């Protein structure tokens, strides 16, 4: 960040451009969900679902009916991420075999990482901010289910303090995708050779954006770690909800390995 010449040139270029696909891609930014969650928009104004009686006038039927909720904006936001990939500089240069294999381990990191976005201290935004469901209502429902989102609120509430605002969550998004380390790849060096060109994006994006925030990038690429574990600790519960209690065929597709 030092020095502006030709490299940092290419560096905010590399940040604009993952910026405005970020904006084509996802219709529900940081910035709009932050509004809707203080107030400030008229654009729309959510109905919030914080007990039964609310979730009907929007036993365990409710418990299917939400997890059914989540599989359907689930399946919406695994686009959204494809189609955001497709804009990534050398991405689609890569083995077919690769792509899919980064998209495969990648997509639910992404999706945990945005639904920070969506999330505040009370609960989360659903269907594009027309509605706002409680986190004490979602803990609610019955075992297991009301563990379900839990973790992933643990995690934005951690998250949400970094503080990163969408330009930021364009390259870190970005840097997730483009791991070298995703099980079965062909060709690492590429990835990492852009992932390289991504992490010296977000260092200089986390410089000039967060003037007074120490570390700012090692907490970031620290979160990485946190990812995989939700992943990991979801996973558990999805094999618990086949053994106990189907999944759309797309989601099944992912969890193979
Ligand atoms: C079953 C879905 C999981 C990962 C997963 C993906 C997305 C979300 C998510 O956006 N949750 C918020 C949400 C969205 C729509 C809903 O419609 C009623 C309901 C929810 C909510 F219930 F709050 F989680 C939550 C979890 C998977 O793919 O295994």
């Amino acid at each position: 960040s030092m020095q502006l010449n030709p490299e940092s040139a290419d560096l905010r270029a590399l940040a604009k451009h993952l910026y405005d696909s970020y904006i084509k891609s996802f219709p529900l930014t940081k910035a709009k969900a932050r509004a809707i969650l203080t107030g400030k928009t008229t654009d729309k104004s959510p109905f919030v679902i914080y007990d039964m009686n609310s979730l009907m006038m929007g036993s365990k039927e409710v418990a299917i009916r939400i997890f059914q909720g989540c599989q359907f904006r689930s399946v919406e936001a695994v686009q959204e991420i494809t189609e955001y990939a497709k804009s990534i500089p050398g991405f689609v240069n890569l083995d077919l075999n690769d792509q899919v294999t980064l998209l495969k381990y990648g997509v639910h990191e992404i999706i945990y990482t945005m639904l920070a976005s969506l999330m505040n201290k009370d609960g989360v935004l659903i269907s594009e901010g027309q509605g706002f469901m409680t986190r004490e209502f979602l803990k609610s429902l019955r075992k297991p289910f009301g563990d379900f989102m839990e973790p992933k609120f643990e995690f934005a509430v951690k998250f949400n303090a970094l503080e990163l605002d969408d330009s930021d969550l364009a390259i870190f998004i970005a840097v997730i995708i483009l791991s070298g380390d995703r099980p079965g790849l062909l060709n690492v060096k590429p990835i990492e050779d852009i992932q390289d060109n991504l992490l010296q994006a977000l260092e200089l994006q986390l410089k000039l954006n967060h003037p007074e925030s120490s570390q700012l990038f090692a907490k970031l690429l620290q979160k990485m770690t946190d990812l995989r574990q939700i992943v990991t600790e979801h996973v558990q519960l999805l094999q618990v909800i086949k053994k106990t209690e189907s999944l759309h065929p797309l989601l099944q597709e992912i969890y193979k390995d």
